[PDB]
């Protein structure tokens, strides 16, 4: 394996392969970088057990064959460290990779290219193709509500659902939920499959808001995205995920409407007096108006009232704090709308002026 | 107490005192036309003063300061917000906002600004500021001998010098001053440091300094800030400069530093070995590993002296040309088992002393 590329063409893949941490993997190989060369293309392909990311880019300049592993780091640092401009020439010699450029050069551990395990060796049953904005807003939609080392393992993923001319998320860690769709405008056949919370971040990474489609194939145990030159294939979470609909409020009877932003801030002013642990926060409903507290063992207290509209009966209900702020936050919207049925039950908070994105909130106390 | 103070103009105090029960409380007093916002820890005690333009009445209280600088940034832009003592809490009210806050009585509040001056001094910010950027990073960190974990502020005659430094490496920074002042030498301690350098926004407000046997204070505009000294002896930095350094190498301060960057990728992770061939106007940098990795960068220096080969730990020097942010840096060599010198090529006023490594 030989090849000589300049520096900035060779930057950009090697940051999109990039591991999210360099640091703590056991296995010694994870910490490498695969690099393969064929008739004109350089792979570079970075991985843990879970997921794996493969790049790819075009020689303009001579090469030779060949593939081997380096530390993935190491590796990156030394290019990131040229300087601008420079070309770049790396040599397999034996045990050791050689990069060369300028007066710099330097010689790096390998592990052969047959212990690099090969996560991408699957046949996809179902194919889409759709813009990135539109993942990107299914995924920014409900990503916060994904459990975090919750022991119902398929709880830290998200869920993928294909239905129709629909593909829809939904995330929930069993104390609230987002659920989110967007039609995607060729009729799939019904499926719906859990994406790892690595998975996730990392398909989140991929998308710049680019015009570039992205096409994305699933398999029976696992995922891939294509964008432009890169692709990125993940294991699929086995869990039987919790349907959304039968967490959705029933029958609402009461409707309370507000200012997002205005509500947003209200809440965030009374969290800083909530207990810390719990982050209990009480709302007051009237037919005019909507009055929060919240107060701490110490008893300080805080108190904000805004002008809503609210045709319902008045009540009394017990909020976590932080997940009205994480709807809320989510939301980015003009005006909210809040459904809820009574004090013991739950509460469904979406945009006034779309009905794509649910938010199914528990109460307290 | 009652005052009322439009948010913005409370926001800038409120950050700058910002930093077991009574130390997470700020005090604040009011007086004829003055707010005074203090924060304070066992070893320093910051003040901040704003007039007001309101309405007030006088007393004293203290507040959790995190609490009441969130309630006070959460508030929205343009904000009034009224303050009032109502017995057991303090109470701010902004719009249809409103918050009770726990309270410990004023009295109660330590206070570290009792001491008589003995040397008072009057410099520029940006003096004060190039003098603690240029040896900060050499001071211990959480080290035994305490009062390296300081830095050293010593007058000697018309000049201002700190000196920072670790058992390993050294740095040395000396200002001058326009009067003389007798020869005096204290140990400010790490936080304190690091507020002296929070203060300095490099104004044209000119820095008043003042010293006492224990403390150290420094104003600047409306702004106080005071600390407990270090009790020490702090070592002679003049002992461990290079006595005569026959050597001079003189090289570009951005590529010698990228250079010994890309090297120190291969380094020992533990003991950051870097070895220096040195030869006619050119130096050759080496560096492996236990994995047997190796690194190795040349460049155009201009070096006429005999040849020899040095190591030292690449942090240190990385750190040392990272500090020195300009055109060409000179070091100064002695031998293969001597520390060396680094300085900038342009000026005199800032060395900085690494000890070698037989790898």
């Amino acid at each position: 394996m030989k090849f000589t590329v300049e520096r900035e063409h060779l930057l950009k893949p090697l940051q999109q392969v990039s591991g999210p941490l360099g640091g703590r993997p056991t296995l010694p190989i994870l910490g490498n970088l695969l690099l393969q060369v064929a008739d004109g293309t350089l792979s570079l392909t970075g991985t843990d057990l879970e997921m794996e990311m493969i790049a790819r880019v075009t020689l303009s300049q001579p090469h030779e064959a060949g593939a081997t592993t380096v530390p993935a780091r190491k590796f990156f640092d030394i290019c990131r460290g040229l300087p601008e401009g420079a070309e770049i020439a790396v040599q397999l010699e034996g045990d050791r990779m050689l990069v060369r450029s300028g007066r710099s050069r330097f010689s790096l551990s390998t592990l052969p290219a047959a212990d690099f395990p090969n996560l991408d060796d699957w046949q996809s049953e179902v194919e889409f193709t759709l813009p990135q904005a539109t993942m990107k807003r299914l995924i920014e939609a409900t990503q916060f509500s994904m459990a975090h080392q919750d022991v119902r393992y398929y709880l830290n993923g998200m869920l993928f659902e294909t239905e129709g001319e629909e593909l829809r998320t939904v995330a929930t860690d069993g104390h609230r939920l987002a659920v989110c769709s967007m039609p995607i405008g060729d009729s799939l056949p019904n499926h719906s499959v859990i994406v790892p919370r690595k998975g996730v971040i990392e398909l989140m990474r991929m998308l710049d808001g680019g015009d570039t489609p992205l096409r994305v194939q699933i398999g029976s145990n696992n995922i891939r995205a294509h964008v432009g030159d890169f692709v990125f294939t993940s294991k699929l979470v086995d869990g039987r995920f919790p349907d959304y609909r039968r967490v959705l409020p029933k029958n609402p009877d009461k409707t309370l409407e507000a200012g997002c932003d205005s509500l947003k801030q209200a809440f965030a002013r009374a969290a800083i007096l909530s207990n810390e642990k719990f982050r209990g926060v009480r709302l007051y409903v009237s037919e005019n108006q909507i009055k929060i507290t919240a107060n701490n063992p110490e008893q300080e207290e805080a108190e904000e009232i805004l002008d809503v509209t609210y045709a319902g009966t008045e009540m009394e209900i017990g909020f976590n704090v932080s997940y009205v702020l994480d709807v809320l936050n989510a939301l980015k919207c003009e005006n909210v709308r809040i459904l809820l049925t009574d004090s013991v039950s739950s509460v469904q908070i979406e945009d006034a002026a779309s009905q794509s994105a649910a938010y199914v909130v528990m109460p307290m106390r």
